[PDB]
């Protein structure tokens, strides 16, 4: 799967998956920001299971991968800045096995 979207400052954008098999589940983002940090802006990756434990995060998110076996999970993605400050640009890819 691959997902681009666009993440407003102060916001959270999620993808949940509900597969009822076990799996290994790899990923690789990318969050880009034209402004160079302006205004504090940073970005957090967290993915957390149905029951909130963490299965992987990532404070100051910019650029990598992850992997966790499961069955379902969240992936969510929140910026924190403050001012106007254009929206990031975020690419999500993963797959599953």
């Amino acid at each position: 799967g691959s997902i681009s979207f666009h993440l407003p400052v102060n916001s959270r954008k999620c993808l949940r998956e509900e597969i009822h098999k076990d799996l290994l589940v790899t990923g690789a983002y990318e969050i880009t920001d034209q402004s160079g940090g302006a205004g504090g802006l940073r970005t957090h990756l967290k993915i957390t299971d149905s029951a909130g434990h963490i299965l992987y995060a990532k404070e100051d998110a910019t650029k990598g991968k992850f992997a966790f076996t499961t069955d379902m999970f969240e992936v969510c993605f929140e910026s924190k800045g403050t001012g106007r400050i254009p929206d990031q640009l975020v690419i999500l890819d993963m797959k599953h096995g």
